[PDB]
């Protein structure tokens, strides 16, 4: 219904358009034709995946990970916290550094701050902006930047704007990648030996594509080994931590104790928190850094009273333990899905035969805590048929795939919220099971759903 | 406004001698740097805000913040969608779309004669979305050097591997620069690649207006097969500019001949955000290959809802009298400013420089930017007088500008009176005397009574 009018709006957005530009101006053309790039791999991106917010398919994919969006209790309190200030002054009135500073905003960044343990707060209009200023404002010349190679996009950008010279990444997660990392880029840079300039660690506290977890004590004792002269720092990039990980959602690094060993902290606002934003934490010079050598944040608008309201209202409800009965129902859930795939018939054969792989699945009891992200892989030229298999079963999911992953590294990604309930996992579990059921018998001798999909591409 | 000061002051002071380990002590010496030079920010300009000092300074052009004509659009908008999903989702292109944003970017393109938009949480993000998503590998860009931060840095992030600046507004700069890059490139020759062309419709830092009817018959001559496409950033002209605020675009009814227009929310329209506007291609464009946009969250309900309102007080006609009332105090500070007395002789000795009030008369309209220069060497003792006489303006030096180009910034604002320029022009016909007086008196010493109370605080502090 609405998930077939979705789909064929996106297989008309694959068709090639370049054909009936050749009489268009060249500067058309040439952008039609680079459209085509990606239609031409069926990868076109138009509207998104949209199905679930009208009801029509189950919300296994969107980021309102504490379901604060969906049950309205933040736009409660964000409409309560602006009937709390009747004569607000909405437009901060320039740059946060010229026109744009105000005690608000500075009051509720100190607020953050302090319960996230932090010296003090700066807000950005997103977490992406927050990486672009940490990355060419933070590193000096002579500096050193050693990141998981997984890091967010706006990580890879900010770094590639960066004074620091020695940019070197490491293999995901992997204790012995970093050690080497660091161990080949410390003996190889004097100003490093001497103590001169620093290395900068860049890592993700929950990684968006995989789910794992940084493994944050043992990086940290692994860089105070390689750096005895101290001349390192941490950047953990929190975006999918805050409100789902640690007492009240504070995150991985609190929840670690680590909050004075990580120099800067980034946490967003547009996954559990139901909104946008940012904030980066840091000290004193930090922050000052920030302010003063980010060009980015120098020449923008500083954030607006509703938009620093809302960021209020999502801490507001995280720092009076409102959202920890949500953000319990997620480990709840997300075990509940574990144990109900691993337990099933086919789990076995699946994940043998490589039809199906769950990898945050395996040894998830040893775990401290889970998280949200589920991503679900199987075989690369399958993976297209999966998708199409949960969208006609209508459970909506991400699909990831070039460009977003490199081709052959294609996946879906799951995402269970706290408004998610037991019935909607046992209905994924189930339609899970029939696609590797159909597979396995497809191998022993193309899948309903894909022929479904396929049909319609020919019409 | 001396609390203002005295905590500005301390600010300056070196850290470096008290500095710890490596990475914090590097980070302070490069705050010393801005230090040494008296240059590093903290908390801004921000006595008017408390009635502490007239507002000269901030971008709420139109005073719809001040107001809180904005403010109450804003909660009648909301109070309207009563059941409002206030966040998106996820990325535009994944989990973040859904029909308000679309209807509001719609509505927004509609206002301004365009045939598309898409929305994005900054003016600068929009520009650094067009200029890594729309630039083609063999694509030139020819540009106005003083393009904003924005676009510099998208620009550097391109695919396109040359790209020529030109000296500011200068149509035989222009000419020359698209003519060189026609003249060396055999696919420009060609028509199978396109010049791109970016400029400002209203100069942030200087005040003047690009003049885009003479620059497309320019390009339209050095480019007879068409293979050209103008960008034009338009920050500083929507609410201002044109009737009932549509920019200077559509003004010279220049829609269809402008590709890429970026209209943003932080200045006249007193909130955050903009739109792009163009036709669905260059929409397309940007949602597969600006990774800025593909990797950030959508806008929330609210963020969109309160540009929605901005525009629906531009279409009601309720900005109208306040964009008259900019255009009047403009008109009547540079009437006064050079009717006084003492102008002659300052600006011929260079005391002091307004360009944009030269020749004002033969504009067909007026901008609220209104860049104030004198000497070098004294742009921080005029500043300090404007402060200590409760004037608040912004003042800009270098890495804002280039070295040596430093300068005070005023803006006006609908909800500034005559009595405020007034004054305005008073305090800086005193400030000119005084500096005159000072270069006669041949005591290369004396400082002027501002500064002498700024250095004070400083001795004291
Ligand atoms: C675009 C949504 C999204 N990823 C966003 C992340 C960002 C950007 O934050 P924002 O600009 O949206 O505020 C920074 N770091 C990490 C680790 C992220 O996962 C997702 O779907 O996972
Ligand atoms: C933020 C301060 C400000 N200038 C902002 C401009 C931007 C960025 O817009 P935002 O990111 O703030 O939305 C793009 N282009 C131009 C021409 C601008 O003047 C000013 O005080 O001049």
């Amino acid at each position: 219904g609405k998930v077939v009018s979705e789909m064929i709006a996106w297989i008309k957005s694959q068709k090639l358009i370049a054909p009936r530009m050749k009489d268009a101006p060249t500067f058309y053309r040439n952008l039609e034709e680079a459209l085509d790039v990606r239609r031409s791999t069926q990868s076109l991106m138009t509207r998104g995946q949209s199905t679930w917010k009208t009801g029509d398919a189950i919300d296994f994919c969107s980021n309102d990970l504490l379901s604060l969006g969906l049950t309205g209790e933040l736009r409660r309190e964000f409409l309560a916290e602006l009937a709390r200030h009747p004569d607000f002054s909405l437009h901060s009135g320039g740059s946060r550094v010229m026109g744009g500073n105000y005690d608000y905003i500075e009051a509720v960044e100190q607020e953050i701050a302090d319960f996230l343990g932090a010296e003090t707060a700066l807000m950005f209009n997103s977490g992406s902006n927050g990486n672009i200023a940490i990355y060419t404002a933070i590193p000096r010349p002579g500096d050193a930047i050693v990141y998981d190679e997984l890091v967010h996009f706006s990580t890879h950008t900010g770094m590639a704007a960066s004074l620091a010279t020695t940019k070197v990444a490491f293999r995901h997660n992997d204790l012995d990648a970093f050690r080497e990392a660091m161990s080949s880029t410390m003996d190889s840079h004097p100003m490093l030996q001497d103590g001169s300039r620093s290395i900068l660690v860049s890592v993700e506290s929950v990684y968006s594509m995989d789910g794992d977890v940084c493994p944050l004590v043992e990086m940290l004792e692994i860089a105070r080994e390689i750096c005895p002269k101290g001349n390192f720092a941490f950047i953990a990039d929190e975006a999918h931590a805050t409100g789902v990980v640690g007492p009240r959602g504070v995150g991985l690094v609190k929840l670690l104790g680590l909050e004075n060993e990580v120099a800067i902290r980034l946490n967003t606002c547009g996954k559990a928190l139901a909104c946008t934003g940012s904030v980066v934490l840091g000290n004193a010079t930090v922050r000052n850094m920030l302010l003063n050598y980010a060009g980015s944040l120098v020449n923008t608008t500083a954030p607006s009273f509703p938009s620093v309201a809302v960021i209020r209202a999502a801490y507001n409800l995280m720092r009076t333990g409102a959202t920890q009965k949500a953000q319990d129902n997620i480990q709840h859930l997300v075990k509940y899905f574990f144990e109900s795939i691993t337990s099933s018939n086919i789990w076995d054969k699946a994940t043998d035969l490589g039809i199906l792989s769950i990898p945050v699945a395996e040894d998830y009891e040893s775990l401290d805590f889970v998280t949200h992200i589920v991503p679900i892989w199987t075989r690369q030229k399958y993976n297209w048929w999966l998708f199409f298999h949960l969208q006609l079963a209508k459970i909506a999911v991400v699909p990831i795939d070039y460009p977003q992953v490199p081709k052959g590294k294609s996946r879906v990604r799951v995402m269970i919220h706290a408004g998610n309930t037991e019935e909607q996992v046992d209905y994924l579990v189930a339609t899970l099971c029939d696609f590797a059921n159909e597979m396995i018998d497809i191998e022993e001798g193309i899948p309903k759903a894909a022929q479904e999909i396929y049909a319609l591409m020919a019409a």
